[PDB]
């Protein structure tokens, strides 16, 4: 990409900019990204406890990785005049977000917890720094741009599927919310979200064979195969036709681009 | 679409017509459709019981939504001279159907149940008003027209698959209807529909491995691997080949259109 | 198709031939095929027992259907001079086969069982007469010719998959034939065919998670994750990559033709 | 392929070379490859024990097959001047590897075990000689070259999927490593590799529904559906979008080539 809107106020901008954007620095920063991800994985495997053994190790290790990423972000923003809205606005925004969260956790971990502790969920976004790798390795950036363009179509397919699942959830609560009168009804179709969750399980292959009772469906008279029809129609329509519609969207975009 | 057959008998027809067909009214009615669907879902989640708590709420809420949809249908039909066979015959037919069922339930819910109670299944078609949304949101109407054109070929594939499943059901009933002599035979292959249902379960991943007994298949002599051949051939031919034939039809149409 | 090799020896051949090949007779024979298939299904559902109730009904019903199909085959072969190798050789061969088996069972059922009883497996080919329907209904014949051309390429994929599955069965018998020292080893990997069958189950989604024991894989030292690698590699390669290779072949042919 | 770099030092090279490369010798060696694979399978089925019955049989049988393959490799290398780097370098390299391992096992099995016994894993590469068949049967070599070119893109898709799985593995150990306080936490999310393995099981259809406890998710207040969101998002994004991305890559290459 050509830098056209980022005019040069800074003394050495054109030099530092094309220094950072060089493929050597890109692959060195990809090295740092992958090593920091492997450091997170190593913390979670060799020391997952709440009362960590090598606690310092992980504290100072992510301290060092985060200050290196802060230095890299400063190099970048010096490169394009700290604007980051003109050139590479999306990736610069993601970089700024992750480095801000990291430096916030750093400042609080060394100099006292200023933020509430239930904010601690954000102390789990370190793992997402790895997504920046999908910008350097172009074999990965290829798949990611194909995915990012297949996303609107896929999302539309998902919304249609969600609406159909909701209709089944609405019906399931109407019909089967009293079977077993926790019964099977009261628990798997008790309310709209228990039913929506039951149908999502069934959608991904969770054996809706306990819902249908063969003695009642077959041994009884010809009026009680309603649940058979319910689950057969759901399976066919949602799982076969609509998941393959999502597939079709995915493949059409993946082979068009 | 151009209105060509709907000649103007009514005083203000050309004005009210293009008023209703304007994108603003389309998105307002999409708002009403989605809010009424969410009202159905809210009734089924926050009050699913047979002796409803906030009954009055759901009764008057669907009263109001249905009278608004009746007003909208009257606006539309005034727009095209109450014909609804010339312009947009399919969607106007669906609108008329759902609004008729709704107003029937309204009249009976406020002024006494004129219809039989076992007719009550139709009091569950409210949930399908949401399908009218697939006419306004064109990202959804796109997927729906692609599906509606892929449905002929897909239906043919399903019929071939059904015929193969029926052949297996006949064979299964003929052979394995006496295993365990409810046994496994009597119940999973007892009659043609128990066998057809067993094979539909197996088709969607329900662990046929209880049908095949390893001691009998392997420990016994080399004559008893019939059920292994049965289930392996069924799995291969129906599951792999024919469900991927359904997929192939789906993708061919989804990428052609 | 044009009849070019079937020269006319018979007195009224050109008339009877294009009488049989007319679309009216084709759809009447499709009616007879579907009704006879539904008669087989009705026998298996409403009377599956070995000591049939309405025996006489099924006996004389398939008697009548088989004599009608014998009359139809005679009409056809009179149509093309009893050659059936020149015109429509494949479908005429299938018709001759099924009608021969049917008339054999007829002659033995009315006039004594001339053949051995363990030949009785062929008395189950009635169900396959339905395949002749795939010649009349052209929406089905379309899917069937696309399948029949995708078969030589799907078969090769299946052979590659089988070869890969035979390698994993050899390795499974080599390694895991002694676990649990019926144990899990001696039963699921005991010999080459128990292992091949275990891997076919696992291939179609049968929960390999009982093979891998988490205490042994994780609690023990770093040398015992061999079965994890075995099943992860099998799943990836065979299930994902090779079943989607079969899919790819299927879709390429289904959209090319 | 034309031999252009393999100049002729040997007396009869041009004759023996095009003798070996003739289709007759290729199909005879395909016969030997398939028969030796079936000999391995027969050893594993009819004699899988550690104290083999017909031990000699298998010993001398693989002796004979390996000396025949050694003779064939010598014929080949005499054909192209023992270079095997100029002509058909990949397949000649694979042939040399497998024949070297075989002759090593032969020499040690007849004249004493020179190598360590824990090297014995290589005594299981006989099964992979069958891959050489994928060079002779061109219907198989076709599928294999299409696969070999789809492997770069597929590998990239797998790496993206692995990174997402790792991210879920890092969040799972963070959150659910204390549920049940072996518990469910301490076993299915205990460390990073238990969590990565749990998510790989779930990815291939292993019933996450035991992780999510419906009483806690629904009966409790509206704060505890975190695991529902975890597993629903994992299923959607990895199981539905990313495995179909792998499919899409596979199909694009399989239909392009
Ligand atoms: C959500 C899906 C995003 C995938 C495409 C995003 C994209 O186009 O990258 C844009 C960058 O803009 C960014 O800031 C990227 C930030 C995350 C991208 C990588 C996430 C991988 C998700 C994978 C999970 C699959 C998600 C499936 C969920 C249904 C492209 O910008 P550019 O052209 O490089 O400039
Ligand atoms: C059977 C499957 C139907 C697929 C969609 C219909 C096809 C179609 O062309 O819509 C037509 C509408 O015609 C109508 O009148 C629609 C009336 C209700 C159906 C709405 C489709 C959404 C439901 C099923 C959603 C997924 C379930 C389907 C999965 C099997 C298009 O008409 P038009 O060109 O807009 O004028
Ligand atoms: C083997 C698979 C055959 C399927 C396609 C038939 C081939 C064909 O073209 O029919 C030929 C007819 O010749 C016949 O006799 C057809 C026999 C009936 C086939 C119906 C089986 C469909 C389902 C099986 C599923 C297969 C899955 C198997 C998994 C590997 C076409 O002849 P024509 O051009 O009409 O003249
Ligand atoms: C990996 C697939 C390799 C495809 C071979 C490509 C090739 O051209 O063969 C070359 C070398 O060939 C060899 O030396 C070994 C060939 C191994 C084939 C095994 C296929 C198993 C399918 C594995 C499924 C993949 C699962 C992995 C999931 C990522 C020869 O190429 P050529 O001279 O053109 O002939
Ligand atoms: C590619 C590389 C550079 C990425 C970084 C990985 C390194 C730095 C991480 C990954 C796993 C970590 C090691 C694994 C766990 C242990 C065992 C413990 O008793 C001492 C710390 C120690 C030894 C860690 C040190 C740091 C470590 C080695
Ligand atoms: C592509 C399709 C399958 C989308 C899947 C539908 C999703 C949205 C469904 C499946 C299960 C549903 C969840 C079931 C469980 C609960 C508990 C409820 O107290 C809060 C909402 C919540 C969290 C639901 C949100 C919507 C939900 C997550
Ligand atoms: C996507 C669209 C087509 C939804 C599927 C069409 C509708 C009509 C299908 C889906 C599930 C089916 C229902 C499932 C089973 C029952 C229960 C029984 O007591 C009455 C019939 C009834 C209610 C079926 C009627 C038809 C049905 C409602
Ligand atoms: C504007 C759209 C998105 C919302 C749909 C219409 C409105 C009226 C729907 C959305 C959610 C629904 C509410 C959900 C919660 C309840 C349950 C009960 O405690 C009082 C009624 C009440 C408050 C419902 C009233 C109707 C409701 C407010
Ligand atoms: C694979 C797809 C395309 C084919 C679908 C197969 C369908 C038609 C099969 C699967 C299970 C079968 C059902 C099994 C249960 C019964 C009970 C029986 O007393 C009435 C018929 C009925 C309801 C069957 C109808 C046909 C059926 C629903
Ligand atoms: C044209 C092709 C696809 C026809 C489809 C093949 C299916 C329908 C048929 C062909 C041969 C049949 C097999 C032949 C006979 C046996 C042995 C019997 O004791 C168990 C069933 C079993 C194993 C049959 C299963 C069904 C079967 C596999
Ligand atoms: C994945 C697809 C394409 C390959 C199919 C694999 C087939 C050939 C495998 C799966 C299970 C295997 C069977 C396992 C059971 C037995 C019992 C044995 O005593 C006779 C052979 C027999 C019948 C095997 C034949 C081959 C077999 C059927
Ligand atoms: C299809 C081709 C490319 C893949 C070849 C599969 C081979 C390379 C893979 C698949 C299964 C793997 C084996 C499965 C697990 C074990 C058990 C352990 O005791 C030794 C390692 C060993 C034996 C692995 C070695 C590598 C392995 C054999
Ligand atoms: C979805 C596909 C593409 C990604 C594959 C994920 C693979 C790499 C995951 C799934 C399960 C994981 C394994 C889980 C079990 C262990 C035990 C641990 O003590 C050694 C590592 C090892 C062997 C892990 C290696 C990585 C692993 C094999
Ligand atoms: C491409 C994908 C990775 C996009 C990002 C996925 C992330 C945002 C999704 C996947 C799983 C989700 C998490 C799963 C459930 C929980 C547990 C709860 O205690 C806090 C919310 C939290 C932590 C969710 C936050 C958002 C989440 C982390």
């Amino acid at each position: 990409p050509p830098p056209r809107k980022v005019v040069f106020w800074l003394p050495h901008q054109r030099k530092v900019f094309d220094f950072y954007a060089s493929q050597g620095v890109q692959y060195f920063t990809a090295f740092l990204i992958v090593s920091n991800f492997i450091f997170n994985c190593a913390e979670k495997e060799w020391d997952p406890y709440t009362d960590q053994l090598y606690q310092g190790l992980w504290r100072w290790g992510e301290f060092a990785f985060n200050t290196m990423f802060l230095i890299e972000l400063l190099i970048n923003f010096y490169g394009i005049a700290f604007c980051f809205w003109r050139y590479n606005w999306a990736w610069n925004t993601f970089d700024l977000v992750v480095v801000a969260i990291g430096t916030l956790t750093m400042a609080e971990a060394i100099g006292g917890n200023f933020m509430p502790p239930s904010m601690a969920l954000i102390r789990n976004l370190r793992a997402f720094r790895i997504f920046r790798l999908f910008k350097r390795i172009k074999s990965l950036n290829k798949i990611i741009v194909s995915l990012g363009k297949a996303i609107p179509g896929v999302a539309n397919a998902f919304v249609i599927m969600v609406i159909i699942m909701c209709i089944y959830a609405i019906l399931g609560v109407e019909f089967y919310h009293m079977t077993g009168s926790y019964t099977y009804g009261e628990e798997y179709y008790g309310t709209f979200f228990r039913a929506l969750y039951t149908l999502f399980q069934v959608l991904t292959g969770e054996s809706w064979s306990e819902a249908v009772a063969r003695p009642a469906v077959f041994e009884s008279h010809y009026d009680s195969f309603g649940p058979v029809l319910f689950y057969v129609s759901f399976i066919i329509i949602c799982q076969i036709v609509l998941i393959n519609v999502v597939v079709a969207v995915l493949l059409d975009k993946m082979v068009e681009e």
